[PDB]
């Protein structure tokens, strides 16, 4: 059974749904992103209209082989009207095609579902800034203080420089990067055009990437290993184990690896700066961790909600314990009470 803070009251409508056979009452399904807690259910023999952007509607049709008739791509920043209530689709600021949806009741009543999002002081100069928002569906992800991370664009500094570094050092250095869904592109991207290669990966993940509108993409990546010195793996892979085992396929082009894994937060966060991240290493391979997040902070977070000023918060995220739901209704109130809405 489908819970309720997947539902816009008011509307025949549900929200990242897809694993609850047929929901009573739903005419239309929507689709925040493609990731996998979000879209678990959706195959081939789905018959019901799913709304979602235009490279969400990519993903569904080439990789769960949807079928085009009950895909529904919508354009972003645009009003449009669907089973007659008009809604709007806002950039997420998370994976490619995450998308925000502003929904306008037939009584009046707006409300923001953010799907998963990082929020951004650019937000406050989309079409968000022009009407009151009455109730606001929440990532809470990273809702406590103690998450704390740099910016993106820190973060690909300090990749970057740090592959730049060891590949000048030395030119049989393989680079790897990690992967498991969509997200998080930018930090193999940047390596690579820091280092005049294209990435190269499996044909399984050459097609996800064909799918997501990215500019230059036949420019930036390829299948052929053999000509490129940045190679995306599987998460699971990136262990001394699974690095040492690669190293030998590539038949001695390559005598040293550096591997990033792009986690969100850890707890090395609470002491340690990014200037400051060290690897592990084992021999002739090192692994960072590094803190590449495509979700709010927790200031991030409490900023974009004090300037929207909603009238009522629902959180999506860590709603099984009332430990944790009794901690975010704090934070709420206090933001609501420091800031006087
Ligand atoms: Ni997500």
């Amino acid at each position: 059974t489908c819970p309720f803070y997947k539902k816009i009251p008011g509307t025949g409508f549900t929200v990242d749904a897809f694993q609850y056979g047929v929901v009573e009452g739903c005419t239309a399904y929507f689709l925040t992103h493609f990731h996998s807690d979000h879209y678990a259910g959706l195959s081939k023999h789905f018959t019901f209209p799913v709304y979602c952007s235009e490279i969400t509607g990519n993903l569904l049709k080439n990789k769960l082989h949807v079928q085009e008739q009950y895909i529904h791509p919508l354009p972003l920043d645009t009003e449009c009207i669907v089973n007659g209530v008009k809604v709007v689709l806002l950039d997420a600021n998370h994976c490619p095609g995450a998308v925000m949806i502003l929904f306008y009741l037939p009584n009046g009543t707006v409300i923001l579902h953010t799907g998963d999002f990082r929020a951004d002081p650019s937000m406050e100069r989309s079409l968000l800034a022009d009407q009151k928002v009455h109730m606001l569906y929440l990532d809470t992800t990273y809702c406590s203080p103690e998450y704390t991370f740099p910016s993106q664009q820190e973060v690909i500094r300090f990749a970057i420089n740090t592959a730049f570094e060891a590949v000048t050092l030395n030119p049989h250095a393989l680079v790897v990067c990690g992967t498991y869904s969509i997200g998080k592109e930018k930090v193999f991207l940047a390596i690579a055009d820091v280092l005049g290669s294209k990435v190269g990966m499996s044909q399984e993940k050459y097609k996800t990437l064909q799918c997501l509108n990215i500019p230059e993409i036949n420019s930036l990546i390829t299948t052929d290993m053999c000509s490129s010195l940045v190679h995306l793996l599987p998460m699971m892979q990136i262990n001394f184990k699974g690095l040492q085992s690669h190293l030998k396929k590539c038949g001695g082009k390559y005598n040293q690896i550096l591997a990033f894994r792009p986690t969100g937060w850890t707890h090395s966060n609470k002491f340690t700066r990014i200037a400051d991240v060290i690897p592990q290493t084992k021999g002739n391979i090192s692994i960072y961790g590094i803190p590449y997040s495509e979700h709010s902070s927790y200031l991030e977070m409490k900023r974009f909600v004090q300037w929207l000023k909603p009238q009522k918060i629902i959180p999506t995220v860590n709603v099984g314990t009332w430990k944790s739901r009794s901690t975010m209704e704090k934070y709420f109130r206090e933001w609501k009470l420091e800031a006087g809405y």
